[PDB]
RNA sequence: GGUGACCUCCCGGGAGCGGGGGACCACCAGGUUGCCUAAGGAGGGGUGAACCGGCCCAGGUCGGAAACGGAGCAGGUCAAAACUCCCGUGCUGAUCAGUAGUU
């Protein structure tokens, strides 16, 4: 129950700073899907989990491409890192964004 | 000096979120002014909706165990998105009396 969340919001290159998104522009990308997120994660060997029926709170879109929220564990409740790689949540969306575009395209 | 946006960094958080450094843009107030006008007030209003302003936001809603918060509707509201009318100012058609002043 002591892990991050991860909003889609968060790394939507369609949104400004002030509506949600969390990392340059430049390293965002159109439209993520938690889903998506939740899948490029796990992929890497992290353990996620996902909740298909969480909503940002900024989010206003009300159909179903951009509900959603993804959990994360950094910790394995020693305090220390699940993963070397994966510090911070930043760490964390900074690849997620990196790795979704290679799945569709 | 102020407002609103937008971009890019840190920092804290399980969320809504909290702390802080820069960059840029728009507008505002009112303090000096000009390689400035034919004349250019630092006027007065109104719309600000079907989503585009900002603010206060019932309900509802999203986040939350909750406190509370986000986004924001109906309604209210504006020094400060944008739009627009009036006043002033400048040029510029025109009207009336057959009015004069003087023939």
């Amino acid at each position: 129950d002591r892990f991050i969340c991860i909003y889609p919001a968060y790394l939507n290159n369609k949104k400004t700073i002030a509506e949600g998104r969390r990392i340059p522009i430049s390293k965002a990308v159109e439209n993520p899907t938690a889903t998506e997120i939740q899948d490029v994660c796990s992929a890497v060997g992290l353990n996620v989990f996902l909740e298909k029926n969480k909503m940002y709170s900024r989010e206003w879109n009300r159909d179903v491409q951009y509900r959603g929220r993804v959990r994360v564990q950094l910790k394995q409740e020693d305090g220390s890192l699940c993963l070397v790689q994966f510090p911070s949540r930043k760490s964390v969306m900074l690849y997620a964004a990196e790795m979704i575009p290679k799945l569709k395209t």
